């Protein structure tokens, strides 16, 4: 019934998943910033992939935190660098959820700020025993490719 | 009385909806961003209006997806765009809902990305029984334009 | 036991009070942005801090709306600002809680829109009787400055 106990549960059950699943992307950047390498790659599961078209993609928590701890990235941070996620679009099916999202990182370079890259991003999640977690997340620019269009799109 | 089950269901019902309106408003810049005149469209109630300072209002869907379908979106995706919008405060009274929220829409030009405007945005909202949909929109430049003011303010 | 009527209330004040704090959040921009000193200040505690290396601290409501009114951001309006704050990730601890965000003051000069300033910033907050309530912030360039990511960082 419409409001009882059973579907109260439910209800709230599917609030606590988006919000669980909000937190994780939130939490991308401010990771990211910060070079903690570690938490940012245990966001996904153990052999979870983040993939950027035109990058090798990176499989499993031990390559994700390789690319925080990376030349490259150690590089921008040192600049300074915002990875800046900005509110997803969010559909839970069950124990597995979809969310789409774009991305900014500005870049200092010279004493002012700038927008290094736009993307597209497109993340998966599943439920897990320890809660929800990335299971695969792709980027692309946008920058007129193909492939950003599609991660965006429903 | 407070944590009785009627009690929780009113709160629920109100986390709902504020969730649903965000997930509207989250859903509008991926749709654009893609193409997806249709489903944007279908953000708003049938005779939904967009506004903005210095431009035709678009009134009902089908005006409003034309501005999807339009000349000038469209180069805009052929450049590269993504409509960022942030994060909304909202308001939920009853069956009718406000939310305020800054936009920015970032174009690729040359290879390199910038700000193409950054905006004030208001948005209105009703519950249909299909659920939470956009009734107006309005938009102004953050610019200096008195008009971008108004929409933010309380 | 999970799932009973004592339990959802428990979770549901979560899922609440994460919410609030997202909303108090979402306000600031919205508020600098139009000008709003008092309301602005309101979001914080009375006795409540917005700290800025290499800026006086602002102690207190007054100054803290005194910021708001104060040339500089005045100035900042006139040009045409926005104070653009991303999603959050909370941690809530019983009546206090916590929260890290990135912020971009967009700027237009010359007709054209940049990216004043890129910032990190961590938020503490309190429960208080008439809601959730900030006690201080915190916020430092993302240039390269050691503070910047220790404000991230987890």
């Amino acid at each position: 019934g419409m409001d009882d106990l059973t579907n109260l549960a439910a209800r709230l059950r599917l609030l606590e998943d988006r919000e669980e699943i909000r937190e994780l992307i939130a939490r991308y950047g401010p990771l990211a910033d910060s070079g903690d390498a570690e938490a940012l790659s245990e966001l996904w599961v153990e052999d979870g992939e983040y993939a950027v078209v035109g990058f090798a993609t990176a499989k499993g928590r031990a390559a994700i935190a390789a690319l925080i701890d990376g030349q490259t990235h150690r590089a921008l941070m040192a600049d300074g660098c915002a990875h800046f996620l900005g509110p997803a679009t969010v559909t839970v099916e069950g124990d597995t959820a979809t969310a789409r999202c774009h991305s900014v990182v500005f870049r200092c370079v010279s004493g002012t700020f700038g927008s290094h890259r736009v993307s597209a991003n497109r993340w998966t999640f599943r439920r897990t025993p320890a809660g929800w977690r990335a299971v695969r997340r792709e980027n692309a620019l946008l920058d007129g490719s193909a492939a950003a269009r599609a991660l965006l799109q429903f």
